[PDB]
């Protein structure tokens, strides 16, 4: 019984994902937080090693699912008559990105730094694991406060990673390529590249580089703040209009701009405590 074992506190969110609450593990007082996803709502169906017929949201968080907290970790899930009932983990002290960002401004460089490598770590790992997120975005990181850790979230719109054209998406439009805004076809690793452009841009100037269609089209980007010539160019490429033209992940780490990013304990101790 999931009312039996779950403690269920305020509702953290709601919105095109579902409904989120704080809640405590009954076990061990294990924090947790309980997100709520309607049946007549999930379009993306799947299964599970063994066969069972679940949203492809749990699928993919199985997928994922392991020893590194760069990904957040799916605990148990539940089916009801009309929902799925996910148990997530939960951080705490916790603040997503964009809570962050909107507190704080635009990021110090070494700061954004640190938590766009963890990023590039933590979507690293979904391609290697064969899930493809697709919402990449400030409202679907968490900082973990006391380790100075970023947590991946949000797999309501992802798919499993494959080489050829996806001619579907569900994520944010203002995160999406320009591919997929004109053609309505985009690679998911090149698309990914893209998110993560415009995750950079908002990181270093505290709000995201385009807000219409025409914006993401044209793709010409406007610095608003003052950003090192380093950081520009890594941003551009990733913005770049061709798929073809932008960065793999392994150059996005190798580039300068990368170079000496911080631990993430560190990160907590200079810039989080
Ligand atoms: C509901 C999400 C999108 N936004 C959000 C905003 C503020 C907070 C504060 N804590 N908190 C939180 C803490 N621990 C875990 C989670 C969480 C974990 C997983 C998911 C998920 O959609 O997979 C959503 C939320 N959320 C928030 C979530």
């Amino acid at each position: 019984p999931l009312e039996s074992q779950y403690q269920v506190g305020p509702l953290l969110g709601s919105g095109g994902f579902g409904s989120v609450y704080s809640g405590i593990r009954v076990s061990d007082n294990l924090p947790v937080a309980i997100k709520h996803v309607e049946k007549d709502r999930i379009s993306d169906w799947g299964e599970l090693p063994n066969g069972t017929r679940v949203p492809m949201e749990v699928v993919l968080l199985k997928k994922v699912s392991s020893g590194f907290s760069g990904v957040i970790r799916l605990l148990d899930w539940f089916e009801r008559p009309d929902s799925f009932v996910l148990i997530l983990e939960r951080p705490e002290p916790v603040q997503d990105l964009f809570d962050f960002i909107t507190e704080r401004g635009a990021l110090q460089e070494e700061l954004a730094r640190s938590f766009f490598w963890q990023v590039l770590e933590a979507v690293r790992h979904c391609h290697n694991c064969g899930v493809l997120h697709r919402d990449i975005k400030d409202e679907n990181i968490l900082i973990d406060l006391n380790r100075g850790e970023l947590k991946l979230i949000d797999f309501g719109s992802g798919a499993l990673l494959k080489d050829t054209v996806y001619t579907d998406f569900d994520g944010t439009r203002v995160y999406s390529p320009p591919e997929w805004i004109r053609y309505h076809r985009y690679h998911g690793r090149s698309a990914a590249v893209w998110s993560l452009g415009i995750l950079l841009y908002d990181m270093v100037c505290g709000d995201i580089p385009f807000e219409h269609d025409e914006e993401i089209i044209r793709g010409q980007v406007f610095f608003r703040q003052r950003v090192s010539s380093e950081c520009q160019h890594l941003i551009r490429w990733c913005l770049a209009l061709r798929p073809s033209d932008r960065p793999t992940f392994e150059e996005i780490q190798n580039h300068p701009w990368m170079q000496d990013v911080l631990l993430p304990q560190e990160t907590a101790e200079i810039h989080l405590h």
